[PDB]
């Protein structure tokens, strides 16, 4: 890798790893559209197993970007429309509060206050329907953005209904395979278990546990190499062979709502570039990222803006991830770690690196 | 051409020409992506000049499809956004009725009742400003569609302002040139006059008169070969090399509003395929097409649906044109005539032809 990239990555990431006590970490920098990889520490502390470019990390919420793109791909295929009511794809959801809540609202967290988490007690499909049927909105649809797994998680489950495929099979066949993400899984098979890193929470080795709509909201595991390819694919969608996937990636970066200097895409979040660092850094703190904020509809949505900082933070109990890229500069970065350390620390490191390279 | 296309075209067009007393006509059918041409009659009755594949016809309102795509291209380039207020590009438009009227409203005839025609007394740039400043909306923005040259015409003029280019130069550079429409003109050059058909109204030879916003709303002239190429480009935008143009074509086919079973795009109008023939035929009659109708917003707009009948009628005092295509079937038709004959007759003929071909 060029000396410029090695230098800024080393000086930025190693102190990060020490300050946050990160057991293992993998980083990819996409420079002029080419990937450069870096790895440090352990994937498994007890087994003294090193993090490699084949190590699988839990993406946590960065998984929502895959859900966003799969939904975009379903829209391009004519299977769904973001303007359609949620009830069109879930006829059993008859409760009166759902009138007016569309797939768009679900995908962008603007349904009116769906909760951050689907209660841990919701297991079966029966449980899930009862949960949504009993939910009462905090606000009217399309007025407030409240980041939620129960919102985009449902969008994902409904987005694939028309195809008749399971969420996992739709994702595998419509997204992971065309893009050749050969080491990306919602369910890690036995052959990859040896590469599945352990997450660490307060010293203990842990993996995300099953939960309702987990695959849809935070269930993807991937390597630093596949994630690099995922960034290249979102940086340059026209290079994608499959027509509906090309269009889906573009739709996932359209700006549907604005809150402050931030725009909500499908999974992805975007800001105009150049961006004010303190804004994305402080804005990533959960005290802000998880709070309700008023939204102004962008009518009609602005098509993917090349001069944008496009990003998504992600976390599970024992992992923390961050992805950011600027299409106009063919520049991007992926940071995967097996410890959920504070978001601001991730963005700060990412800004330092990408700002140095352009 | 295969005898099948030849037979359906001749069996449909021959009687049409006889019943409507059309002086000259050119038709192109795009079948499985290849064009087939047909011509009849005279481009100039007095000089006995026949209609040929090189004859230029006034497209009238089919010109709005070029304006829609040019606007879409400006959007893709990040020069304008459909959600921007009209005043962002025309600060001089300070009258309060303009608050809340966006470029989307202008492009889709939903600003609130802008008139079909710009008054003949309006010539000057200051005459135009005065006209829009004094105009009083009959309805709030985005509630009613009233087909209007003064609406999409203004959209076209404003869409090109950031580029710094004149509307004609932008059109030539960004649409005509990349697509190789080398015999399509906003102003017909002297070298091409020998191929410019005369329009006929009440037996008299006529050409379109200069008017405010004429280039933007109804001033393009073209040949049947160039129009078949235009249809091919709109049928398969993904084959277009120029990134923002491919995107612009797709944005022009997005569905922004719905009235009856018709959807409004940028210039183009669309219906779900299969269509009810009586619906597009009766719907083309000016008693419906030029009428004020409430519209339902498609929030967010549906990206170009492959299973659609996409079309546009067009007329000048002496010419009548029609273009229709079905992306999913790689099928299309262009009908150019030098007599403004009833819209329903055009659409009925087009339906018979395309339906017979699949
Ligand atoms: B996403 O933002 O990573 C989804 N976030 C959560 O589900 C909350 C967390 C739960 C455990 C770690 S972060
Ligand atoms: B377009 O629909 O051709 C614009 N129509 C007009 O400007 C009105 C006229 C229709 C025929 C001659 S002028």
């Amino acid at each position: 890798a060029p000396q410029q990239i090695n230098d800024i990555v080393h000086r930025t990431i190693t102190p990060l790893i020490e300050q946050q006590k990160i057991p293992g970490m993998a980083v990819a920098v996409i420079y002029q559209g080419k990937p450069y990889y870096f790895t440090w520490g352990y994937a498994d502390i007890a087994k003294k197993q090193p993090v490699t470019q084949q190590t699988l990390f839990e993406l946590g919420s960065v998984s929502k970007t895959f859900t966003g793109v799969l939904g975009g791909d379903a829209i391009a295929r004519g299977e769904i429309k973001l303007s359609d009511p949620t009830t069109k794809y879930w006829p059993e959801l008859t409760a009166k509060q759902w009138n007016g809540i569309t797939l768009l609202h679900l995908a962008t967290y603007t349904a009116g206050g769906l909760p951050l988490q689907v209660p841990d007690e919701v297991k079966s499909s029966s449980d899930l329907l009862r949960f949504y049927q009993n939910w009462q909105p905090a606000w009217a649809p399309g007025t407030q953005r409240l980041y939620a797994n129960s919102s985009i998680g449902l969008f994902g489950a409904l987005a694939v209904k028309p195809s008749g495929l399971s969420f996992e099979q739709a994702m595998q066949t419509r997204v992971f395979q065309p893009l050749k993400l050969n080491h990306t899984w919602i369910n890690v098979p036995p052959a990859e278990e040896k590469n599945y890193a352990w997450g660490y929470r307060e010293g203990k080795a842990v993996h995300v546990s099953p939960g309702a709509l987990d695959a849809e909201a935070y269930g993807v595991k991937s390597t630093i190499e596949d994630m690099a390819r995922w960034v290249q694919s979102n940086l340059k969608p026209l290079d994608i062979n499959e027509k509906t996937l090309q269009q889906g990636i573009q739709l996932a970066q359209s700006r549907y709502w604005q809150t402050g200097d931030m725009y909500q895409g499908l999974g992805w979040e975007m800001l105009d570039w150049p961006v004010n660092p303190d804004s994305i850094i402080n804005g990533s703190d959960n005290k802000i990222a998880l709070a309700a904020r008023p939204v102004k509809a962008i009518t009609p949505p602005t098509p993917a803006v090349r001069a944008s900082w496009v990003h998504k933070t992600g976390a599970t109990g024992g992992f923390g991830s961050y992805v950011a890229f600027i299409p106009e500069k063919e520049l991007g970065i992926v940071m995967l770690a097996n410890k959920n350390y504070p978001n601001p620390a991730r963005v700060d490191a990412a800004w330092q690196i990408l700002n140095a390279l352009a």
